[PDB]
């Protein structure tokens, strides 16, 4: 698709068989997540955004289905005002930006 | 142009009479620029993100060269450790997001 810009770029997304709802953001370097279940170890991560630095958990390697497209790889788990997908998953489905 | 979403995408703006780099964030509402001044009247906002809330300047009506392509609306302003050009601009350049 080609998405504008006048609302907010929400999706769904599929993960862990569970449908949720996220934004597809191109100022996000990774993708963010609410307070979920997934499988396997997890490493601890800093990430900083507009009110500071924050501490959340790393899963490596995780399928999860963007507004139908597959991808496969790292979510982090924390506190977050609305999941994010950050350009760890946007390049897997192969968006960009365009004007 | 199209850009990728490989790396952060940043480009130049003109603003306030001063050059920067700033990010393209379709997960932004607003756009946020980090402490300069600017001409006219504004009002205090609370804006948040991962890390809490931080206070900005709210300044309507300022015009904006976002990679050549001049666009006008509010521009916030404030400790934001990144400058974020959010939808409320990138409406006005014609940017989309594509896959
Ligand atoms: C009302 O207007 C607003 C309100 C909030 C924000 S924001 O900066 O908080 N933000 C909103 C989302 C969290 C919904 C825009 C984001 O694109 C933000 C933009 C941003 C802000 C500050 C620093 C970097 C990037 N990125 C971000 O929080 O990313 C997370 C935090 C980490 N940074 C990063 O690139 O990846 C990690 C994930 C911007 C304008
Ligand atoms: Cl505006
Ligand atoms: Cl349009
Ligand atoms: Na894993
Ligand atoms: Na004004």
């Amino acid at each position: 698709p080609q998405i504008t810009l006048w609302k907010r770029p929400l999706v769904t997304i599929k993960i862990g068989g569970q449908l949720k709802e996220a934004l597809l953001d191109t100022g996000a370097d990774d993708t963010v997540i609410e307070e979920m279940s997934l499988p396997g170890r997890w490493k601890p991560k800093m990430i900083g955004g507009i009110g500071g630095f924050i501490k959340v958990r790393q899963y490596d390697q995780i399928i999860i289905e963007i507004a139908g497209h597959k991808a496969i790889g790292t979510v982090l788990v924390g506190p977050t005002p609305v999941n994010i997908i950050g350009r760890n998953l946007l390049t897997q489905i192969g968006a960009t930006l365009n004007f």
